[PDB]
């Protein structure tokens, strides 16, 4: 437990779809596959403390599929809780683009378990960047029966909106006067962010007069909310600015 | 009351993991709100997810890889027998490492019959990836149908491209009037939908014209594959070079 | 080869599968993947298909993806172990998971005529959606199928914006001549999973021309997953009092 501290337990957190090659029956399915899964020991009808295949050969597998790429640090294997069935060695295969698949260690066997309940962790030689990952049992005791977990680095999710060409107008109010002067253009995002975004807001067109050879121009967001922000174009000192244009990039996390 | 919200289970937007299943026809396959099955055949099981162990340690977990704002959870009893959950607690996780309890684990009111849906709108919407219903009290058995209602999500894909350049002493450095130098840009991969493009200066080398600076950069002919980076000046200005970075984002 | 280069969604476990009904617990969506085959010597593992419990025109299997996909093709296949198959169906889909639509306004699409011969349907126009559903309309024997959806590959990006990286007032660019720089180290709020690309552009400029010439620049150097150095610079005889920039850093896959 300490050895995978701070990592995401994929199956525990229901972060992946699980597809199996075959299921012994309807109470031996991938619904029973989570590490340390335990069921009703007094009632036989809820089935096995494991996913168990129907066909017993070297062509079986369980696939965990994530739509968002992850960095897989480790796979834990465990035997069947309620009978002497466990997987003693297996192959790992994975895919990042879900078109081409690859074999970990070129398909060499990874060491599995030797009993019902003692978990055996395997940390991948190099962390594997993938969307989908599969356990392919190669050798077994009794039957192809397992519980398992995959451990990944935490993911971060961003949502970004770009908006183009926020403009002061021609011969705008920055083109007269002196001292600090601002022209404000309210901007509404196309959709409302779920959390407060950070906003980059940068020049794409500049039409301005120097003042004793000095250029002084700026643009900055103000009053950023989930819905929009005020685009503040500005100059200062004696500078006269005919126009300014900017594009923005707004990004919220998680 | 849930108009405009995404019905997660109905839309197959989440994986469902349960603590235990009574048997193979009482599983989370049967868990969607208003799920109804063959009333003339017993073999397809319950109009509910039903646990195998009946205690206060059961749960159904719904997992989303894309974070959601959970507005409401709806509970419903079992359609075909007098089994329902009378109260429950809610637990959730945003990062799938640390979990939290809604209301510090206090009970939320469930249902009182087979079919009448009881909506619970969270005191404050919950930002999370995974969410779990933990039954605390029940009538007859731990048996339920449910739904989670979230705000619609948006998905963006962004490509950054660096250092699109006019070249030194470019064509904008001679002549009068509106003048343009066009640099075609191809995105590293083709977007699925039409992107919007921010394209902004990172290097400027230009001459003033009667003290005026006039410079611009703008995309033209944006497609899913790329765009034309148009560097320009106008009037009498002479521009030796311009450089820009772009940010292209496509939605949905 | 017609689907060369496309993602096989179910085979890659890229979707959740919900069904209207399942005949029993060994005829579920666990058995729905194109070319799914099971133990032909043991009855207990059920059908080489998803099979409904109710036989009417109201059944369906829904495939849901959280990340939007461009659906190119749906492949239908009958039941491997009995003479049951879906001869026509409609396709429904949703992009936002609030409003649903029907392909061809709900007209039938041609299904299969036997147990095993796959019939591909390439959509008239590719469908942009999160969730998609096969709704059997006519069948032989029973509503029993295997299927696949084929999507364009997806790309996933993560972006961080940081604002207002600044030289300071009256910075080192404001004296001297030749190539001169001011370096401001930047640390990303979180570490990216893969190496980002960085856009870094001006939002505030305070500078003196040199014989009517403006010369200013800003560029990232030493980009890592953790951050970068923001290099503000000028050259020739220009004196630059200050420069400010915002950054956008994006990592792929
Ligand atoms: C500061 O304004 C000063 C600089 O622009 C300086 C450049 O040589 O010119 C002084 O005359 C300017 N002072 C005034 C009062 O106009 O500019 C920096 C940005 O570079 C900050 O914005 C300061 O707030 C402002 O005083
Ligand atoms: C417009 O061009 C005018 C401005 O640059 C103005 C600044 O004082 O100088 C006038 O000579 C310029 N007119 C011409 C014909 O060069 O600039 C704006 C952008 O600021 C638009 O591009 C207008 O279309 C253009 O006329
Ligand atoms: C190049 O520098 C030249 C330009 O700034 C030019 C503008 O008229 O003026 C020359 O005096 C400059 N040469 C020197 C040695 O300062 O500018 C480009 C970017 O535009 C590159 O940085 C070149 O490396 C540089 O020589
Ligand atoms: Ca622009
Ligand atoms: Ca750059
Ligand atoms: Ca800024």
């Amino acid at each position: 437990a300490m050895s995978t501290q701070g990592l995401v337990q994929l199956l525990a957190n229901a972060q992946c779809h699980l597809r199996t090659s075959t299921n012994y029956n309807g109470v031996h399915t991938q619904f029973n596959s989570a590490l340390n899964y335990k069921n009703n020991g007094t009632n036989t009808i809820d089935g096995s403390e494991a996913w168990c295949s129907s066909i017993v050969d070297t062509n079986q597998y369980i696939v965990a599929g994530c739509e968002v790429p992850r960095t897989f640090m480790c796979v834990a294997l465990q035997g069947r809780g309620d009978a002497d069935q466990w997987v003693t060695s297996y192959k790992i295969r994975y895919s990042l683009d879900n078109v081409s698949w690859f074999e970990y260690r070129n398909g060499a066997a990874v060491t599995g378990v030797t009993d019902r309940n003692t978990v055996v962790n395997h940390f991948f030689d190099t962390p594997i960047r993938a969307r989908s990952i599969a356990i392919h049992p190669l050798t077994w005791n009794g039957h192809i029966s397992l519980r398992c977990e995959f451990y990944t680095q935490p993911v971060q999710s961003s949502v970004t909106q770009v908006g183009a060409d926020i403009y002061t107008g021609d011969n705008c109010a920055l083109n007269t006067g002196s001292g600090k002067r601002e022209v404000v253009v309210p901007v509404k995002f196309q959709f409302e962010f779920a959390t407060l975004p950070k906003v980059a807001l940068n020049f794409d067109q500049i039409d301005c007069t120097d003042a004793t050879n000095q250029t002084r121009i700026g643009v900055q967001p103000r009053n950023i909310t989930t819905k929009g922000f005020d685009c503040v174009f500005y100059t200062w000192n004696e500078n006269k600015v005919y126009s300014l244009r900017a594009d923005y990039i707004a990004t919220a996390l998680e």
